[PDB]
This record gives structure tokens, sequence and C-alpha cells, in this order.
């Protein structure tokens, strides 16, 4: 189709447009004292969010020009949410800044590509400086001060995080999802638990609760279906002589053996529950080795070379606890040698190094947790369902904000640790006089997060920046309590993986922006 | 699709516009001299309604940021009928006035999350304040006070709801349907009735009322299709034997077993009945054993691991009256003991505790009148369509109001018993001077109700307020008589909860929406 | 459909004018000063490139015949990359030169013919020229420095380049995919290699690395589906003899011959892996022959005329080492004479010679490489997309860049070596005047790269062009440092056949485009 061709200044005017447009819907979010952005929605009522990249997600103009160039700025937020799950806002902020102030130094007559590296060499030093400002976030102190910050000043979202990671562990998994009532409720589970019920209402043998317990049970794993009792019946007599249950977990069980089953419960010859296996191809036969090498039992497979008639009590695996219901089967205290355990939790750790899509990495973790550590829900209580979107987003950027403070560590907030760095970096040159004015260019970019974060206040964000800059240390400015102080000590703490990671992605985009010269797009 | 984008104050005044068509729309039904909307429909007629929910459902707006203010707000009602069935129009009303005057506290320069925290305490207290100020509601006549005032103060409709609850009892059911006369009448069903009829018309022995009757017959409940009479013949010949009638209830029943049953039926060897069994599914085999633990008999089943052929007199459930007729069979003082049902009416209320949509709590609770309480079904009468389902609907809100009044208690009518908790909150404070003007908001809020009241009578509503406030206790305006005295006495309750329902879900859609301060929706 | 008709000035006019909007935007990259282009997606973000192809396959125009200019003028480009894979930007500016003194020439009164065979003779003694001024690239650092060029001035790229040029050797491949981190790294294959893992994990003898290791194996190549396994049984047992580990790789192999094996591996009855063949169709069986010379062994065929049960130990491979994982197997040190590993690769040599698409080219190379070379991959790092795709579009030309120099010498960078050989011509003469102003366009135009080369570094063409014109041999301009000197000491080196390809291009397009009268184009 026919193009429009716009060259130099005209097309970096447009491209200046589009991403104050952009930066402007995004940064009103920013902060203590950030306010919510209304996004209208085709199917259903608007939603209310506080998100920086949910804003950016959805603003398309109608000049094409200033439509690319808001194109252009809205992938460092997109990345910024892929890595750290925190501090878009901040990442479009930093942008934002550096495009402007290189776009004054290219109208100046200074060359873009020299720009361009003293940019890149001013932010790999700050990277440098910013890992040696670093300080460790063990405690569960400091992590509920992270989930407070990261959850828009919240202690009960801290607070109730702090709880999920301690009790959960290191290898465990926490996720986020939508409650019933109006309070937060945590729900921890320890050990295995699959969704998997019974497949026969009536083997319940506790009708006061609907389930099925079973107490030092048999536990058969099957990687097969079963059809014809007539596979079962040595295993059945031997249990039968053993005299304690058995749970029977296949991929599934035809009607004929459910009702020879349902017949031998009732009657008192043996006691049996049965469930399908969890998972679907490869993933559940690899869940059933897991819970052979949990229980201390062998899989029943055709391609190993094993048939299931010939199966001994040895074959089995054993627990201590039983527990089923119409959705999911836990068992509990299973007898297992520590060192398979631990065999299979590296080598699972090991198949995690060597994946790339994050739903493996997901799949692998929930693996991992259900081996060794556990896993907890956290269901968010809300009245309405805007409030309980609005609330569940700002649960789960904690959650990230700790998972990342925990990995890497924490620097002080609001904006202070890139003006310490900055300054740290003043005595900073590069090769000749347009890289020199890159390094100042991005050296200057460093302290808009704090300027945009005392303007969301009300203050003047000029006189807050000189009095910070003032200072040493961790000394900076509450905007929350309008007070100076030192940033550690009232809490206000920032991850450093998120300051690095909005950092780098900012400089990344903003450098290759500066360096634009023609535009080529569609005719109106 | 190309965006457009709203800043600050301009977005505040689109949506403030939208909020008040909507509120203006539906504020015109309140109160005892409300008034009707006229809604129109696609296909058919007109309909002509009070409801402020069914108002809200249809309003939509051609400006496109007015329009997401509107659908913003809609949402208070649509929660509000979810949850108590009554009180939209009272909701609405609250949000309105929170959103008007929060906007005017933001457009002076109060921080919006601290108003916001301040309207969260406010109506945290006034829900504690509201509990301590309930009664309980268990009298017939305070019942029949609460359905005549939820029914725009219609007195018949609340004797018939007083004298529904009275017969059914407290596990019963009742559900209103369209009637065929000019005047409402009321059918209560005792014992255990579904909706299948004979499977042959000459199965009937008293054709002058043309149904099926049978007296201490045998119940023989079959999970199972029967289509070869052969398995069937032991159980007949010791029925014949015995010299009773038989009611066979199965899935279904074959030509040949129906030929060979209606040529038994009238030689006089036996006198036999066949229905179907209702429901489909597993809910069909849960009423199968609703019907066998409360006739004291057996349900035969494959599953379960028995035969029909070796079936004896014990498997055979037992009655003291069948009534069966086209389209209803009913069973009259089966014989069952106590114990059995009232295990089982325990195990359907466990499972109403974990139940999530509001259909299958409905089928349990039907389930759960069936075995314990009774049904009760109430015809509306009117002339003409548009009157019927306008009576209807009233009839629904007064059902709805009554449950709620029995379960939560009642309080003060008329916008009386908000006033007093606001003036019960007269010294809550917050942490600072924004959640002070919060607080403020929404006590000053919490008297709109009475002042829209007064308003629709013609009267004044400063004037009334006033005189209100002056007084203390259930002093209170009755519109309908224009006159000062006890609302208590007087008969106009409202039920606590749906007070309390309005009040916290007008609060937090109204918190978030005073919040924003960018919007971003399609291009016109 | 209807046509529109223009003759002479005016459609040689409106041909102008679409040329000049071509290469003004191609022209705005050229040149270590050069900057670069957003290009419009429809699916996506807008891409930034500084390639001169890139850009140029996006331009279309409005004007219809401005649009057949335009589109005349982008073969130069399009057969600049097809051919070299580098020197479009230089092949564009070039053609542009040519068109308009060709076309000044023409409306002066010229014959248009005679004009474009004084451009035809000036080419081609231009291009003896160039042959003779080249001199030999051997050398690392010279390579390292041509590709340090392309790359736009990166000397990582070219470090990079040079050391996996030296690694794999004279007849390897050399490919560059995605990255994951933010460096570039360099992973080189020695021997063969296929994407093919096993066919059952329980074939793994080493659970901590994952992998299957074998030492001394045999290796039974057979194009045949193997699904029963009495076929293999007489080789298991003569393997089993013999007692090393057996490597089975078949176009595919069954569910009960995977039974077998999995059972017999594990028992220590024989050490066995099996795999998939790889490729489809002819190659699958050119493949399996490679493999066959690599290892000393024979494929076994029914088209041959022998069967898998007369197989015996002199039909099968061998080789040192074979590892295979989830999707990889290698082959370590295969046992083969040299003579037929040559005579293989010369075959091969002589089947290059004889194809015609680059698909099938690169596909004999690749097997070539097996056989005798080596394979590396350059994986680019990045931290965003942009970043990425420009990262990589740049190492690619610089691939393509050390190729050409490596297979045709070097020239002296900058626009030097034109300007030198056109010095050299300035005696030639042609059989009539006309003949004459065409060998003195193309002069003329040979001098256009540098001028535009000094005019993106914001200098002054003329005055540098005629310091350069002064200078004798490799004496040249430094765009970079702004200084003059030595173009072969300060390392900015041409590949001489990208400056003969763009040259030889430019001038068949041009010579073409000046001798137009007539346009015929559809109506608007
Ligand atoms: N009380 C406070 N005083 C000063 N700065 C704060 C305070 N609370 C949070 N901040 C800063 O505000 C920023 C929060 O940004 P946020 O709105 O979450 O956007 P994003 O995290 O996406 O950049 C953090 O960098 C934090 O350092
Ligand atoms: N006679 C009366 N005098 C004063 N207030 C009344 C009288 N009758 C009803 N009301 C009040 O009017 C309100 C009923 O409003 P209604 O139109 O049913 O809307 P909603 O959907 O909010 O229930 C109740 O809060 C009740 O207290
Ligand atoms: N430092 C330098 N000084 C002078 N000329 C240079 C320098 N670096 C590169 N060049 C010249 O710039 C040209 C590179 O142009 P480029 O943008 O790659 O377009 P093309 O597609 O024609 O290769 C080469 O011909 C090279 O001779
Ligand atoms: F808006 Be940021 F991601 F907290
Ligand atoms: F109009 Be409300 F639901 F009584
Ligand atoms: F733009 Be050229 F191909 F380097
Ligand atoms: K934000
Ligand atoms: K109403
Ligand atoms: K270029
Ligand atoms: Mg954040
Ligand atoms: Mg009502
Ligand atoms: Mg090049």
């Amino acid at each position: 189709a026919a193009k429009d061709v716009k060259f130099g200044n005209d097309a970096r005017v447009k491209m200046l447009r589009g991403v104050n447009v952009l930066a402007d819907a995004v940064k009103v979010t920013l902060g203590p004292k950030g306010r919510n952005v209304v996004l209208d929605k085709s199917f259903g009522a608007p939603t209310i969010t506080k998100d920086g990249v949910s804003v950016a997600r959805e603003i398309e103009l109608e000049d094409k020009f200033e439509n690319m160039g808001a194109q252009m700025v809205k992938e460092v937020a997109s990345k910024a949410n892929d890595a750290a799950g925190d501090g878009t806002t901040t990442a479009t902020v930093l942008a934002q800044a550096i495009i402007t102030e290189g776009l004054k130094a290219v109208a100046a007559g200074m060359n873009p590509m020299d720009l361009k590296r003293g940019i890149d060499k001013a932010v790999t030093a700050a990277v440098e400086e910013l890992k040696a400002l670093s300080v460790p976030c063990s405690d569960s102190k400091a992590i509920a001060q992270v989930g407070t910050i990261s959850a828009n000043s919240d202690e009960t979202v801290g607070k109730l995080i702090a709880e999920a990671m301690d009790k959960v562990g290191k290898e465990g998994v926490i996720t986020v999802e939508d409650g019933t009532g109006l309070q937060d409720e945590l729900d921890v589970v320890e050990g295995m638990q699959f969704d998997r019920g019974y497949l026969s209402p009536y083997f319940i043998n506790k009708p006061e609760t609907g389930a099925v317990e079973l107490e030092s049970p048999f536990i058969l794993l099957a990687d097969k279906k079963i059809s014809n009792i007539r596979e079962m019946l040595p295993v059945l007599e031997a249990v039968a002589k053993a005299g304690k249950p058995l749970l029977i977990i296949a991929e599934d069980v035809e009607g004929e053996a459910l009702a020879t089953l349902v017949v031998n419960t009732m009657r008192g010859i043996v006691k049996v529950a049965a469930v399908k296996a969890p998972g679907f191809g490869d993933r559940r036969k690899a869940m059933l080795q897991d819970i052979a090498t949990l229980t201390g039992g062998t899989v029943i497979s055709e391609e190993i070379g094993m048939e299931l008639e010939k199966a001994t009590l040895e074959d089995l695996g054993q627990a201590k606890r039983v527990v089923i219901n119409k959705d999911t089967t836990t068992i509990i205290d299973g007898v297992g040698e520590e060192a398979a355990i631990q065999g299979r939790v590296a080598q699972i750790r090991q198949q995690i190094e060597e994946a790339t899509s994050d739903y493996d990495r997901e799949k692998l973790q929930e693996r991992v947790a259900k081996l060794a550590g556990g896993v907890a829900v956290i269901k968010v209580g809300a009245a309405t369902e805007v409030e309980m979107k609005e609330k569940k987003a700002r649960v789960e950027d904690a959650l990230h904000a700790t998972r990342a403070a925990v990995e890497e560590g924490v620097v002080a907030g609001g904006g202070v640790a890139l003006i310490r760095v900055a300054s740290k970096l003043a005595d900073l040159r590069g090769q000749n006089e347009d890289q020199n004015v890159g390094i100042k260019v991005a050296l200057r970019a460093m302290e808009a997060p704090l300027r945009q974060i005392v303007l969301n206040c009300g203050e003047e964000p000029s006189v807050v920046a000189n009095t910070v800059k003032g200072g040493d240390g961790n000394y900076g400015y509450n905007a929350a309590t309008e007070e100076y102080g030192n940033m550690i000590d009232m809490g206000i703490l920032d991850p450093t993986k998120v300051t690095r990671s909005a950092l780098q992605y900012a400089a990344s985009v903003a450098g290759l922006m500066i360096t634009t010269e023609c535009m080529v797009t569609d005719l109106p």
C-alpha cells in the first residue's frame, strides 16, 4: 500500500508527541500518592487500575507517526513486566526522560550514535554501582516491608505474604486467586495433593464429612487403563491377607472394576479407594514417578517391562494417611527415603535450568514444591468486582516484589538509590564530547522517578530533589508522610533487581529511539 | 483501535455527568410515592417497572466517557440485587451522593486515597452500629409488615407471604409464578411430589378425577431401565401374594412391560402403577435415594452390586397413599424412621454449605424442603400482562425482603436508621485531615435516601431531615401519611441486611470512582 | 482497465521524483555516521533498521508514475542483497547518481542509447581496474577488521566472527540466531550432530546429566521402519557376544521393539540406544550414507538387496563415543578411512556446483561441513527485541562481508577505491560524443558514495572529495575520527566483490532507466 515518509525533525517531533501521550497517561499512577486510570472494555464494565503496563497496553493513537512513537515506548513496560513483574511505571518515566534529553541534544547538533554509546556506558556503570549498593533481604520484617510498599502501602498484604513465605519455605509456590468474603485468607497445603477425587461416591466411609479416609494404606500406581478385574485379583487377595486399605491410582478405571470394588468395600473383605492419575501424557508419567518416589513404590507400566498380575506387596507404595473428597486427593506422610526424594528434586531443578517458556518453569516448580516444600493460596476479599480486580493486581505485584527482593536484595526506595548512583558516577567520561553529553543525559534522567513521585504528591520536585541530593547514604523523602529521614528505617525498600531492570530496559529502548532520522508508515 | 484520552477534571466532569444521568433515571422510583419507568423492548411491548436494577440495566449513553461513568455505577445496583434482592435504589442513591461529595472534596485539593480510606473507616463503623441497632424479626405480624412495605404498601401481599411462611416452615421453599384469574392464590404441597405422571392412562382406577390412587402401596425404586418383564416376575408374584398395590418408579419402562402391567391391572391379579424417575444424571440418583430414605426402601442399582430378580419385600418401600395424575406424582406419609431423614437432610445441608452457584443451592434447598418442610406457590393475579409483570416483581421483592428480615432482623425504615448511625458516628476521626473529610463525606451521604424519599413526596427534604435529626430512637417521618411518629409502631420496617449491603456496595464502588485521574476509551 | 499515458519530459520528471523519494529514504543510513529508519509494521511494533534493502522494500508511493520509478530503482538493492548480502545502500546511491546525471545529459539533446553504451563501457573498464586493485585477505586481523567495519564499527562482533572462522575452518558453516542473555556467545560443534534425541527416556544411563553416553559403540544404519523385534534378534545376539554398546539409527521404531530394547538395556543383557534418522526423503538417505561413510558401516535397505536378518558385525559401523539427549545425537570420532570421506565430500562439492536454489546449496554446505569441517552458532545478546533485531542484522551483514572478503579480497573503504578507479579511467573514450558523455557520467557518479558518507557526517563533501582526489594509493578520509590517512592502516576495508557488484547492478538498472520515453500506467 502507499506509504507516507517523514524526515528529520518533523518525524522526531511526531515521535516525541506520541511518547509524551503514552507517558503522560502512565505516569499519573506512580508513587504512594498516584491515582487510578479507568480503561474501557468492549465486553463488560471498565476496569480501574494503578498498574503501568495495564495502562500502557491500551494506548493507541489516531495519528500514525505518534502511534509509532507510542508503540516503540510500550515495549519498555512490557519487558519490565515480563522480567521482574514490578517497576513498569518507573521504567516508562526513565525512558521518557532519556528520550526528551537525547532529542534536545540531537537538535543542538550532536551525533546520535555517540550519544547512544555514552548512555550505554553510563548505564553499565550504574548497574555496577547498584550491585555494589545492595544489601541482603532475608529477615521476615524486611520482606513484610517490601510487600507493604509494593502493595501501595497495605500492611495486611505484606504481613500475609511474609507469613505465607515463612510457612511454605524456600522451594514452595504461592498463588493468588479470587476469594468469596471481605477479608483476605491464606490456605497452605503441606505434602502431595492433586485435583482428583474418588471415582465412586460409594467409597466414602465417613459420611459426616463426605470424604474417603484411609489410615496406613497401600498405593497401587498403574500407568495404564484398568477395565477387567482379572488383572487386579492377585494383589487384591494379597492386600486382603495383609488387612490394610488400598488406594488405586490409575489413568482410568472401567465400570466392571468399579462395581467389583464397591461390592468388596462395604462387604468388608477389603478397604479400597480409586482415583484417576493427575496430568495428561508425559507429565502424568512424571507425576506418577514422583508419587512412587514419595511413597516408596513402583509404577506398573507396560513400557518398562512388567505386568499387573505379577505385582507383589514390595511394588506397592505406602503412606500414613490418605484423604479423598469430591475434588482433591492428598497423601500425608508417605514413607520414602530422603535420598531418592532429593535426587528427584535435583533432577527437576536441572530440568528447570534448561527450560525456556515460563509456563513449563511454573509447572516444574509446582512439582518441586509438591515433592519438598508446600503450596499456599491467597484468596483476595472485596465487596465488588472492580475492587476485587484492583486488589488482586496489587497482591500479585507485592508477591513478585518479595520474590525479587529475596533473590537479589534491596536498596533505598523513592528514587533515592538512582540519585545516589548518579552522584557516584559524576567523574565518568567517554571518548569524545558527544559521548560525554550522552553520559550527562543518562545521569540527568536518573533523577526523574523521584521528581515524578514528588510532583504526584503536589509538592515541588526541584526543592525535594536538591534536598535529597544534599544528603548521603539512605537519606530520602517520605512521600506519604512528607518528611525527610532514613529510607531504610521507615521501611521504604525497593528490590535491586526491579531498579536495575527498569534502568536497563529504558536505556535500551531510548538509545535506539534517539538515533532515528526517517519514518515510513501508511497513508491516512 | 485508536483511543481517546482525557485527563483530570475533564474526565471527572464527564464521569459525573454519566453517573448523574443513570442516578436521575433510577431515583424517581424510590419510596412510597415513587413512580414508574417505561423501558422499551425490541421484541414486544414496553415494560413498566418500579425496580431500580431493572432501570439501571437498560441505561447506555452515546458519549463514551459518560457511558463509562454509568457503566461503573451500574455495578452497585447489580451487586445489591444479587446479594439481597432488594434495596437497589437506595444503594444507587448512596453511591451518587458519595461520588458527588467526594468529587467536590477532590476539586478543593484533597488526596483521593486518604478520602477513600476515611470513607472505608466510616462505613466499617456504620456496619458495626447497624448490627448493634438491629432487633429480631420472628413474629408473623412483623413479617407481614416487612412484606407489606417491600411490596409498595400492599397489605394482601404481606399477609399472603406471612401465611405461606407460617404454613411451609423454616426449611421450605416459596416460589412466585403467573396466575390465571384476577386474585392471588396460595397453593401449599406437603410431602414429596415430583413432576412425573403415569406412563399409561390405563392405570387409572378412579376415572371421575382422572387420577391413580393407591392405598398403602409398595414402592419399587430401580436405578435402571426396565425393558423385559422377566426381571420383574418374582417381585410381582410376591406382591400378588401380599395383596396390596405396587408403585414402580424407574428411569423408564419399555412397551412390553407396559403391556404386561396394564393387562395384569384390570384383570385383578395385582394393582400396579408406573412412573418415570425425576431428574437426569446424578441428581436423579440423589432423588431416588431421598425417596428410598423417606419410604424406608432400597434402590435397586447395578453399580452397587444387586440385581432386580433377587429383590425381596425388604427392598420395597412403603407409604400410606400415592396419588398420580397426568403431570405429578405425590407420596403421602411415607413410612420411614426419623433418624435416616434427619441424617439425609444434614448431609444436604453440609452440601449447601459447600456450593458456589445459586442454581445448585436452590436445587439442594428444594430437596431439603421436600424431605422435611413444604413447597408453596404464589400465583399472581392481574387483568393484563404489564400489570402481571409489575405485580410479580413486587411480590418477588417482598419475598426476598422477608427472607432477609427473618435471617438478620429489622431496623427503622424511611432512611431513619442510617441517620441514627451517622449521628452515633459524629466523633470518629482518621489519621490526617483528608481522612476526616472522607469520614464527613460518608456521614453526609448517609442522609441521602430520606431526602430523596421526601423529595419524591413533594415536600421539603431539608426541613424533614432536620426534624428527624432532632429526634431520637425510632422517631421518623411517615411519607405515606405525611406525619411524624415512631417508625416501628407504624410498621415501616427495613431488614438490616438490605441496609448494610446497600451501604457497603455503594461505598466500595464510589471510593474507587473518586480516585480517578485519567480515562481511556475509543474514539467516536 | 483504462490507462494513463505520459510522454517525454513529464514522464521522466515523475520517474526522477519517485527515484529521489526512495533514494532519500535509503541514503540517510550510509556510513559510520548514518542513522536509523523506523518502519511501521501492521502486525506488531515498528522495526528500527540501518539496512538499505530493508528500507527500500517498504517504499511505495501514491502517485503511480513516481511509484513506477521507485519500483524500478528498488531492484538494485534487491539484487545487491541477493548477490553479496552487503553494499545495498552504496548501490542505491550509485544508481541515483547515474540516473540524475544521465537525465541531465538527455535533456540537453543526446541520444540515450549511446549514453547507455558509454556507461556500460566505463563500468566494464572499472570492473577490470577493481580486479587489478584488489589485495588478498587471508590473515585473521584483516578478517576481524572487515567484520568490524561491516558491523558499524563493533570490535566485539569482528573478533567473534574471526574466532568462529578460525575454529570452524574453510568448509564449515556459521549461523546467527537469537540469544537469551545480554552478551554474545559462540558455540562450535565438531563432528556430526543431528537434531534427533532418544526414542525412550529409559535409555538414559547417566541421570545426572540426563543423557545417554556410549563408549566405543556399534552403529546400525537401516532405512526401514522396525516394528517386530524378530528381525533384530541375530544382530542383538551377536553384539551381546561382543559385549559393547549398540546405537540403532532407523526411520522409526515401533512400541514392541522399544519395550524389548528397554527391558534388555537395564537388565545388563546389552547396552542399547535408539534414535530416529534425520531428514525426510532422499536427503535422509544421503545423510544415512554420510554417517555410514563416517563410521565405516553399511546401510541396510531393501532397495539395494539386503535384509536385516542377514546382517553381520561387518555391516555395523563403529565410533569412539556417542552422546544422546532430548534433542540432539552426536557421534564423536567415528572410525573411517580418509579416502571414503574425501570422495564423499568431493561428490557433494560437484553436486553443489550443479544446483540452482540457495536452499539446496546451503543444505549441501551443511552436509559438507558435518563431514569435514564444523558448525558454529552465534547467539546475539540484547536487552529488548528491537535491539535484538538490529544487532542480528548487523552481525549477519558482517558475516556476509567476511565471506566475500575471504573469497575475493579487499580494497580501500570509504568510497576511495571507486575514486581511484575513476581517476585511472580518465583517458577512456568511446565511438562518438554521446558515448563520451556517458563515460563521463559514469565516472562522475563513481564519487557519490564518499560524498554521501561525508555529508552524513555533517562535513563538506566537495572539500573532502578534492582532498582525497589530490592523493594517491590508499589515501583517504576517516569519517569516524574526521582525519586523513592510509585507509588500509586504520582498517577501513571493503570487500572487492561488494564494490564491484554494487557498481554493476546500479549501472545495469540506471542505463535502462535513462532510455525511457513513454510511461503507461493505470488511471488513479
Ligand atoms: N512512602 C513513600 N515515600 C516515598 N516513596 C515511595 C513511598 N512508597 C513508595 N514509594 C516509591 O514509589 C514507587 C512505587 O511505584 P509504583 O506506583 O508501584 O510503580 P512501579 O512500581 O510500577 O514503578 C517505588 O519506587 C517506591 O520507591
Ligand atoms: N410509609 C413510608 N414512610 C416512609 N418511608 C417509607 C414508607 N414506605 C417505604 N418507605 C421507605 O422507602 C424505601 C423503599 O424504597 P424502594 O422503592 O423499595 O427502593 P429499594 O430498591 O431501595 O428498596 C424503604 O427504605 C422504606 O424505608
Ligand atoms: N570509519 C570510516 N571512515 C570512512 N568510511 C567508512 C568508515 N566506516 C565505514 N565506512 C564506509 O561506509 C560504507 C558502509 O556503508 P553501509 O551503511 O554499510 O551501507 P552499505 O549497505 O552500502 O554497506 C562502506 O563502504 C565503508 O567503506
Ligand atoms: F506500576 Be508498577 F508495575 F508497580
Ligand atoms: F427498587 Be428496589 F430494588 F426496591
Ligand atoms: F546497508 Be548495507 F547493506 F550495509
Ligand atoms: K504505578
Ligand atoms: K424503587
Ligand atoms: K546502510
Ligand atoms: Mg510497583
Ligand atoms: Mg425495595
Ligand atoms: Mg554494509
